[PDB]
């Protein structure tokens, strides 16, 4: 069935807002967050980070209707963004991008408060 419930539509719209956000110079900040590297590729991340998370995990939960509200999705984004900000240095760009997208997430939730 092609038609989404109101909640599915809202979930989808929040996700898409973070995925498609582009800054004033045309860069999609989400590109690096789509998929986390392997355990072999980033051993250090997996030793430090308790709950690994990337946007494909959030997308998979979403497409399996595993999020029953918007708060549950925000929780996983915040986890992802906090992980990036824990592992990477405060002066690094992935740290900074995670913060801008955190703002976009929240700004997108506020925009859609009525809907
Ligand atoms: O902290 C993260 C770091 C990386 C990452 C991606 C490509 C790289 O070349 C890298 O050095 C780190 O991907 C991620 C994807 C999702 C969530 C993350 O916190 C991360």
């Amino acid at each position: 069935s092609k038609y989404m419930t109101p909640m599915q539509q809202k979930l989808n719209e929040v996700y898409e807002a973070v995925k498609n956000y582009t800054d004033k110079r045309g860069r999609r900040l989400s590109a690096i967050f789509l998929r986390l590297p392997s355990r072999s590729e980033l051993p250090d991340y997996y030793l430090t980070i308790k709950k690994p998370m990337d946007m494909e995990k959030i997308r998979s939960h979403m497409m399996a209707n595993k999020y029953q509200d918007i708060d549950s999705m925000v929780e996983d984004f915040v986890m992802m963004f906090n992980n990036a900000c824990t592992y990477n240095e405060p002066e690094s760009l992935i740290y900074k991008d995670a913060l801008v997208l955190h703002k976009v997430l929240l700004e997108t939730r506020r925009d859609l408060e009525g809907d």
